């Protein structure tokens, strides 16, 4: 073991994936290992693996130097298959052995799909850090213009970075979806806790439900922002009986595939052979609809499981992106999942043309597309349907008796703007053998803000010391109409900021807090060269780089919302909840093993209800709103 | 001079064109060259070069590494002031020069267009071959596959040649549209004659018009066979108050520029902002509609020209392409052209996307997209309408008194197959310097058929000695539903496949000919490493290649159409006309140069008018017509 080890390993892994490794250990490793050969470093008895082999003998794997969606029943179905294998190794020697015999002859989006999934959650892989896919599969983040410059760089052996790209459209509100962090998160997100996971692979993934809800409120959210700052009109929502309004084109090409299909402007719908028809989307919509307004869901016995409670949300949650742990999958389908397939062949629908996936058949692409939102907006109030059908929350409900917040104070100022970004573009450009390498350079535009700090002045009245929960949301107050909404009209808008457990003392207290401290966010990632020179250097002297091992949240560049030349006035809420109740009774953060999510409140807590008279929100002591001011730089 | 000089120069001209020449000679002169200070060797006195020079000053001219269509009314002007230079030397010293001093500053469209057009037009340029397009940039020709296999092998260095690929469609007719051949026809004939030239150039081509009309015609029954051949019914005629039913994916790619925009099927024209409104069409077509329903075009005065004589159709013909020929272009637009730029911005009209131009808007691309025949069927009905007009031909109008056609036999087996070429990859992929020449080849599987010979049986009942046009024309028999058409329903449909001048002695002769000296065939062209090796022999050893200097034609693989495995049954028209009256008047076939089109009867004569009762054709003694089968080896 060691880690500067597993993590060397990796990185070799992961290097050059296009091409047969050069790495002369995993080659041999390649050639001479027999993952039937010793069923005991398999805690199955290396069922596994007899599974994988019978079809990479009856050579009905998908082929290498081919496309690969996480969204093809198959291609999915094999690549998950690597991951149940490099699962139950009982140590290193057999994860690198199969992760070396099978990255030879397997294909390569199953198994950079397959590595990362198992490093994530499988017992074996803490001391890791995964190189940034941006720079691992740099056609699935980097632009078409700059992937044929970085061609060019290789073709002629010359080296060096070139500058990407993005008035006409609402490729406007563009820097916030093609960012390669977000985009990194969104996969990210999905990879912590899949769709597919089933119990048995070990442990239990808490409340992926309400984390699906959330997680997309917030893109939805985040989005909603964005179009604000830029004059645009927050998101319509899509309908399967409408036009597909806002198509774009996105200029993006696969490494083994040719470029992402096109979608034009103002078209209609068509039933997508192999995935399912529009009709199709449209009952399961009701279906689904149905639950929510009965107050129950019905499993396949004809059993209604009840969902007018707290587990409510993540019942439905598993109903409507369609994980295993969906009550009745028969019946109710898969909405979310499904969607997505469905949005992306409206390129080819009877594939006539033999165009590949689309952009939103893949999670490091999807944010590319404009429908993207408009599928998550539809989505969002499906969710919002049930999450209404609560009666508003009392005084004695918000109500953590002593503690009152006095003041809150921003100890800064908040301001963003645009900085410049590098990755590499290496692993995308072939180069064989005995020519060498040649450094290309892939140079991004993307977003930023300045570390500012909170002072949140306030008084525990209470006799001593208890535990509190701040709760910290960013509301908008006008309309880009000028109307200002009221919220009920603006709770929903918010975007979460920051949740942390402080113990509170007896008496006026200041507590602080920076923007480097928010727990919805995490630091751009090491380089992989940095990775790998870094690696490298603890196996040859004697890695707690336990700073990005699991890593849910979105980037701190994306913190707040880019804003206005001229500024805005933004509403800040800190509301501040009880501790003890809260946490009333256990990362945490990214319970990518088994962590059972430490905050009891539902999601969104208390601005997830309706607030018909604020009256209320506005009475309770431990709630309290200041306006900020956010101002972009040009 | 020379030829093997000329013929080097241009050679070198066209290498490696995507980057700074590598031949010494052409960089000092296209260095210490200065167009201006000599202004003798132009005929102008130089008022060409002061005019490009001002542009390429204020640096108003296209930039270098990017795309250009000739379509796009500045590209076109630029790339048509390179060839008003060129055009106006004395001799060769002024044309290198120009072309190497230009070559290496102005846009390799622009420069590629304009080199060509000025070799076969200008004075300079007789001796000369140029290569073949599709070696010289073979992005416009060559798949998107094939094209990035070669990125491939070039990056590392190991050569290979790669095989181009093409059960769901009408992508069954496309060896046909797809053929490197036609491609490079249909570039030709459209450099050869034209919708740019003013007679102020130097000459007039003869009968461009008509020659327009029937180049159209003929590929549009030519296509309309093929499509018969594949059980597939005759192409739709475009409408601009319908759906796009049929779109298509090209799968090609620009060398700078991206990936053609593709089409989805179903789709509705949109309005395209800068070429033209839908409706701009509509009523063109109308103003179009009125002149051949009228019996007159009005110019600009208010002036009516007659068009219900012979000269009809080419005024007529004027005024649809529009070519400079155009009695009245502020009145009857440029249907065709327009046409043309408005069916590829289909992608992206109001140019949210900034997609690249279409397969359409390129001569040596359009052949490709399906949209394509059916916007050339609609101008096909546009010309009929007025070649049906005219009373149908009398007896005695066809009958060449004395001569006889007793019988016409084919001397061979009618057979069509499947042979396969290959092109050279190299000019597309960039070798900087220092780095070493890799030979990638791309090889293609195109139609072919075999020679067979025409056997000619006929008599002169006249005196002595009488001149003879023999037209052959290939007509079909039945619908495609079985139903058998009329010389009438299929005199439209046939495609020349002969027409020769022989003098026929008196009494029974038997003229042979084949299906090698047709006259509306052109054999494949020299490689271009071919036409290296022979220019460069003969400068160092003190060039004929005299067969390709000009050349109008269609493939000789294309002659004869691809038909069934079973075979198919056409219906062989030998019509012989009277030579004398025929040329009388006077390459003759390529009239690039001002060289008067030697033939007089009008254009498809003399099935190119109404054939109400064919009890007519039938009884002219001049005109037989016998049926022959054609076999498909697969
Ligand atoms: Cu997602
Ligand atoms: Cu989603
Ligand atoms: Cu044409
Ligand atoms: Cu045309």
């Amino acid at each position: 073991t060691g880690n500067a080890q597993k993590q060397q390993d990796i990185n070799h892994l992961l290097d050059k994936i296009y091409e047969p490794t050069k790495y002369p250990d995993l080659k041999d490793i390649a050639e001479n290992f027999n993952p039937l050969g010793d069923t005991s470093i398999y805690n199955d008895h290396g069922a596994a693996v007899e599974t994988l082999m019978k079809e990479l003998n009856d050579h009905r794997l998908l082929e290498q130097r081919h496309w690969y969606s996480l969204f093809n029943t198959r291609q999915r179905k094999e690549a998950l298959m690597l991951f149940a294998v490099l699962n139950q190794c009982k140590e290193w020697y057999c994860f690198r052995s199969n992760a070396a015999y099978f990255r030879e002859r397997m294909n390569e989006g199953e198994f950079v799909y397959a590595l990362y999934v198992s490093v994530i959650h499988s017992k074996l892989g803490d001391g890791i850090v995964l190189p940034p896919l941006y720079q691992i599969t740099p056609h699935m983040f980097t632009n078409s213009e700059v992937i044929d410059k970085a061609y060019s760089a290789k073709m002629t052996q010359k080296p060096g970075t070139f500058n990407v790209s993005f008035k006409n459209r609402e490729q406007r509100v563009a820097y916030f979806g093609e960012d390669i962090g977000m985009n990194i998160h969104h996969v990210t997100w999905h990879m912590d806790f899949p769709f597919w996971w089933e119990d048995s692979y070990g442990y239990h993934l808490d409340r992926k439900g309400e984390l699906f809800f959330w997680v997309h409120h917030q893109l939805t959210a985040r989005f909603d922002f964005e179009r604000l700052s830029n004059w645009l009109d927050p998101v319509d929502e899509l309908h399967w009986d409408r036009i597909i309004r806002e198509g774009f084109a996105p200029l993006t090409s696969y490494k083994y595939g040719g470029e992402f299909p096109v979608r034009p402007d103002n078209i209609h719908f068509e039933d997508v052979d192999g995935v399912a028809h529009v009709h199709d989307l449209e009952i399961t919509e009701s279906r689904i609809h149905e639950a929510i307004d009965h107050g129950y869901i019905t499993d396949s016995d004809g059993h209604t499981i009840d969902i007018r409670q707290p587990k409510g949300i993540e019942l439905l949650g598993d109903i409507i992106e369609s994980s295993k742990y969906s009550s009745n999958v028969q019946y109710y389908g898969s909405l979310h999942n499904t969607a997505h397939v469905m949005l992306g062949r409206q390129g080819d629908p009877h594939g006539k043309f033999n165009l590949p996936p689309g952009v939103m058949e893949h999670f490091e692409t999807a944010t590319r597309d404009p429908s993207f939102f408009r599928l998550h907006k539809y989505m969002d109030n499906i969710f919002k349907k049930h999450t209404d059908s609560f009666p508003p929350y009392t005084h004695d409900n918000l109500e953590f008796s002593g503690m009152v917040v006095n003041g809150v104070a921003i100890d800064g100022e908040l301001i963003t703007f645009f900085d410049e970004f590098q990755y590499s573009l290496i692993n995308a450009v072939d180069s064989g053998e005995n020519i060498e390498d040649v450094e290309i350079n892939a140079r991004v535009h993307r977003l930023n803000h300045n570390e500012f700090t909170y002072k949140i002045t306030m008084s525990n009245n209470n006799d001593g010391e208890r535990l509190a929960t701040f709760r910290i949301f960013l509301c908008p107050i006008e309309d880009n109409n000028g109307i200002t909404l009221t919220l009920d009209e603006a709770r929903w808008f918010c975007i979460e900021l920051d949740k942390f457990f402080q113990k509170v003392p007896s008496g006026p207290e200041t507590i602080e807090r920076s923007s480097k401290d928010s727990s919805v966010t995490v630091p751009d990632m090491p380089s992989f060269q940095s990775l790998k020179e870094q690696a490298d250097n603890a196996v040859n002297g004697g890695l707690d780089l336990s700073a990005y091992e699991r890593s849910c949240g979105i980037p701190d560049r994306m913190l707040l919302p880019k804003s206005k030349p001229e500024g805005m006035e933004f509403n800040l809420y800190v509301a501040v909840t009880d501790g003890d109740k809260d946490t009333e009774g256990h990362h945490a953060q990214c319970g990518v093993h088994g962590e059972a999510y430490p905050d009891n409140r539902p999601l969104g807590y208390p601005l997830e209800r309706r607030i018909p008279d604020e009256r209320v929100i506005d009475g309770v002591s431990n709630i309290k709103h200041v306006v900020v001011k956010i101002v972009h730089h040009l």
